C-alpha cells in the first residue's frame, strides 16, 4: 500500500518467545470469532488505510495502531506469550477508535457493539490449564 501509511504491527518475529495456552485458544476460537463475524466488524478487520480514508492526521494522533486483522494473524501465527498481550491489543484497538473519532460517529457505535461482545467473552476467559 501507500508509503504514507506506517508498516503494520509485527505479526511474525522469531526473536519473541511464543507459547500456545488454552486462554489464547479461547481468544481465537471464541473471542476473535465472535467479533470478526459481526455485521460491524469490517472497519476493524485490517489496519487503518489513512490515505484511502483521507485521514492524513490518523498516524500523527494514533501512535499505537492495532486492528483485528493483525490480532487474527498474531493468534493464528502463535505470536503471543499470554492472553494479556492479546487482550491488550483488543483494548488498544478500541481506545484508538474512541480517541480518534467523535463520540456517536458510526465508527464509534460500531466499536462499542464489538466491545460489548468482547467484554462478555473476556469475563468467561477460562482458567489457565
Ligand atoms: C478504525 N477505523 C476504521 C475506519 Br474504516 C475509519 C476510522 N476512522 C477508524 O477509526
Amino acid at each position: 500500500g501507500s508509503h504514507m501509511n506506517p508498516p503494520p504491527p509485527e505479526t511474525s518475529n522469531p526473536n519473541k518467545p511464543k507459547r500456545q495456552t488454552n486462554q489464547l485458544q479461547y481468544l481465537l476460537r471464541v473471542v476473535l470469532k465472535t467479533l470478526w463475524k459481526h455485521q460491524f466488524a469490517w472497519p476493524f478487520q485490517q489496519p487503518v488505510d489513512a490515505v484511502k480514508l483521507n485521514l492524513p492526521d490518523y498516524y500523527k494522533i494514533i501512535k499505537t495502531p492495532m486492528d483485528m486483522g493483525t490480532i487474527k494473524k498474531r493468534l493464528e501465527n502463535n505470536y503471543y506469550w499470554n492472553a494479556q498481550e492479546c487482550i491488550q491489543d483488543f483494548n488498544t484497538m478500541f481506545t484508538n477508535c474512541y480517541i480518534y473519532n467523535k463520540p456517536g460517529d458510526d465508527i464509534v457505535l460500531m466499536a462499542e457493539a464489538l466491545e460489548k461482545l468482547f467484554l462478555q467473552k473476556i469475563n468467561e476467559l477460562p482458567t489457565e490449564e
